[PDB]
């Protein structure tokens, strides 16, 4: 294998907070349900779900991102001791195979205000 | 292929565009004619710009930045669907060539008043 | 090879040296000796110790942060040319060896009171 595509982004906390606010309907947009509970089923905050927005939007660039993505159709999951894991089905899994990736690599950070993703795509 | 090197670049976009100001030539050391226009034609803004050199110092970074390279031997370049790519030339080609780089991949983001970069190098 | 796991990890620089200067122990528990000198003998600045804490935290999550590892199990240090680079031991090197990695890519940055890394493992 090698790889396909990376990307970065970076969010501004207090901004996406807003903008959720804002518009009731964003965050089932977004965000699959599982996404936007924490692992014992409370609310997941504003700062980590940013830093999955960054997530599916770094996801994206590594991709080229074409039209036609849904951000549902990426999702992020958590292992038991913590670390995020991208799962891709639909619009996101079928523009993979066009690329032929076949593994996904994320981690993601939030300090400062600011919530950042790193995705790298590889097959 | 393996990877060969990364590198991550965060660059201040207020003082970015302030040395820009300072000092007209510094624009042309920094960037190629292209490089400081949109796919329109109109001139290419400062968060982009900062985004573009921050691309150019994580290349440097993936390299070991060895003494030598000129700006102007990264280009940053824009596919239709508005991905950006790496093209290295002369001193940046060689340096590449003497660690065995045969594919370069990068990412940028700009949020909250930063511009972000990430470039892996691969060979 | 391939990718094993990516991290990256933003650190406030502010927030992180006020840490610092608030228990004296810290410092000798998160770094080597080797870590706090600059190449000349000086003492290695906060903005730079920052990165370098980030580097650790952006390790530990391409390991998938297992219970047990330890700070100075994992070493910045530096090449002639300015080039930091990782070097692991003991409980990093272990956990190193459970998800057979054999390579390390670091890069680091500073800017606008953000202290930022890059981490790749390979193998
Ligand atoms: C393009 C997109 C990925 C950019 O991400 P963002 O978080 O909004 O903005 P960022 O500052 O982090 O990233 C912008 C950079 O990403 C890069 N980018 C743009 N298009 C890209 C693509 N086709 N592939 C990879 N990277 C791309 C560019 O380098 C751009 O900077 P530049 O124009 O100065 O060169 C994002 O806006 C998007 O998903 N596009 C559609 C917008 C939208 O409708 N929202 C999503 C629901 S469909
Ligand atoms: C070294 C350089 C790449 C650093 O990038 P920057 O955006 O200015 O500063 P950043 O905070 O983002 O990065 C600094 C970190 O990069 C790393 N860096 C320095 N030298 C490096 C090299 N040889 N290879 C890879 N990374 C290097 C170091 O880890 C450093 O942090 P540290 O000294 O605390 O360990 C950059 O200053 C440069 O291009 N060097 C020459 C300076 C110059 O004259 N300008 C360019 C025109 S020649
Ligand atoms: C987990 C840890 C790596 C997070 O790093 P941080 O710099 O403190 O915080 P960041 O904002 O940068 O990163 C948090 C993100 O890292 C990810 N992370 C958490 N556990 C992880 C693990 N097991 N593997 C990989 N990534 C993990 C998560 O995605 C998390 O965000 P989320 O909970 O909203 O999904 C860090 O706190 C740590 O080393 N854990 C132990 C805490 C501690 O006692 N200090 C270290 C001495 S043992
Ligand atoms: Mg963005
Ligand atoms: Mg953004
Ligand atoms: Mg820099
Ligand atoms: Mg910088
Ligand atoms: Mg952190
Ligand atoms: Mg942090
Ligand atoms: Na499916
Ligand atoms: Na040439
Ligand atoms: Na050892």
């Amino acid at each position: 294998m090698s790889i396909i595509g990376v990307g970065i982004d970076v969010a501004e906390v207090e901004r996406f907070g807003a903008a959720l606010e804002r518009t009731p309907a964003l965050a089932g947009r977004l965000f699959l349900e599982s996404e936007l509970l924490l692992p014992g089923g409370e609310r997941r905050g504003v700062a980590s779900l940013a830093a999955r927005f960054a997530a599916k939007e770094a996801l994206a660039k590594a991709l080229g991102a074409p039209a036609g993505l849904l951000w549902t159709d990426a999702e992020v999951w958590v292992e038991a001791g913590g670390r995020p894991r991208l799962r891709v089905t639909g619009t996101v899994a079928a523009r993979a195979a066009e690329l032929g990736v076949a593994s996904w690599h994320v981690s993601l950070s939030h300090a400062a205000g600011i919530a950042s993703a790193v995705v790298i795509a590889e097959g």
